[PDB]
């Protein structure tokens, strides 16, 4: 393929490798079980709090679902380990940096704030399942509701 793929549901995800807390992760790690990518703004934020407190507290009927959590933001490996241990989290965080996975998962929007433009990570997530299949996106989506409805698609698959 000489032109980027982007991803689609009912269409294979294209494989990666990022740096994650605890070390790199690659797409090909999780063959074999489901995977709940979610993508959040930024570390210590009101809102990317809540969401990694609720993926924490129903965590256990993830992994009895099958399923892997996996949450990724540009901040920093130190950010990210920073967070993860405030947060108490047992599932990875991926530092996006450069913007690979962002790009990928096509959530990258652009806000003006007093006449300047912003690059921000719009919220959402990804299914995907143990074929490495998208299965359900879930794009700028509000924090309430979201990972009791993530669980419920999980369960269903």
């Amino acid at each position: 393929h000489h032109h980027h793929m982007s991803v689609e549901v009912d269409r294979q995800v294209p494989d990666f490798t990022a740096p994650a807390t605890g070390g790199d992760i690659s797409l090909s790690d999780l063959k074999g079980r489901k995977l709940v990518l979610y993508f959040y703004p930024k570390d210590n934020t009101p809102g990317c709090t809540t969401e990694g407190l609720q993926f924490r507290e129903l965590y256990p009927k993830f992994k009895k679902a099958g399923a892997e959590i996996i949450g990724v933001s540009r901040d920093s490996l130190r950010s990210h380990d920073n967070f993860k241990a405030k947060l108490e989290l047992p599932f990875p965080l991926i530092s996006d940096a450069d913007e690979a996975l962002c790009a990928l998962f096509d959530v990258i929007k652009m806000k003006k704030m007093y006449g300047k433009e912003v690059r921000g990570i719009e919220r959402s997530t990804f299914l995907i399942d143990a074929d490495g299949v998208l299965r359900q996106a879930w794009r700028g989506i509000k924090v309430p509701g979201h990972v009791d409805d993530v669980l419920s698609a999980v369960q269903a698959l």
